[PDB]
């Protein structure tokens, strides 16, 4: 079925839905104060798609998926930028590393650790910036 | 776990781990509470048997969820904090798609929080000694 966990952030931007993904290929989080955008290229039923989410500044962090690895944990912090409520820091965890997070601006923080799962996709919301972001989980 | 999707795990490395595993349904959930969250109570329905299990600590008073046909775990949130040499759970709370309850307890910590867009919680599982160390959960369409 679909579980859809989160949508940590704000409420403004536009509202994004990448639906789930065959698997995850890589994942590049856009990020200077705080995290502008986030990418997603993946393969959907023989497919390869690649999603941008988010406004189009900040510098690139990428993350590639090796054989047999997949997102498991994601953490950050909301925070209100300059006036908007926006992820001030982004980061994601591999069953084999962590990364970030990115972005340097704190706020509340947020953590989902997946002791069994995977994250598939994501949704949320975006606009000059990552407004807020949430993911798809499964087995 | 065939199949399964346990998030989180919120909380300290402390106490014993304990895992209610999935259920078939949620009756209700008696969360124990002080100045942190001492333990909480499951009753529920598993393979035709109803069955309760208590985890965390014994302390604290009794905050009761109990969920009426139709009616379902949609949020969990709470507070991670370090109580007198421990990092344990000092606030708990969780929403249903009816209403929202707690968060009891009354230390203050780092934050966490799990709201369910889509989906539903079905089990626990986490850590638990003297007080509820760490909390998980289970989740499912």
């Amino acid at each position: 079925g679909a579980i859809k966990v989160g949508a940590w952030g704000g409420n403004g931007g536009s509202a994004f839905d990448m639906g789930p993904a065959y698997r995850i290929i890589s994942v590049k989080i856009f990020s200077g104060d705080v995290v502008d955008g986030v990418d997603v290229t993946f393969t959907y039923y023989g497919k390869t798609e690649t999603r941008h989410y988010g406004g189009s500044g900040g510098t690139p962090h990428e993350i590639v998926l090796q054989e047999g690895e997949y997102l498991v944990g994601m953490a950050g912090e909301v925070a209100n930028y300059h006036g908007a409520v926006v992820l001030g820091k982004l980061g994601f965890s591999t069953n084999k590393k962590a990364y970030g997070p990115f972005g340097n601006t704190g706020g509340t923080p947020f953590s989902l650790p997946i002791a069994a799962g995977k994250i598939s996709g994501f949704f949320g919301r975006g606009g000059k910036f990552l407004d807020a972001i949430g993911v798809y989980l499964e087995p």
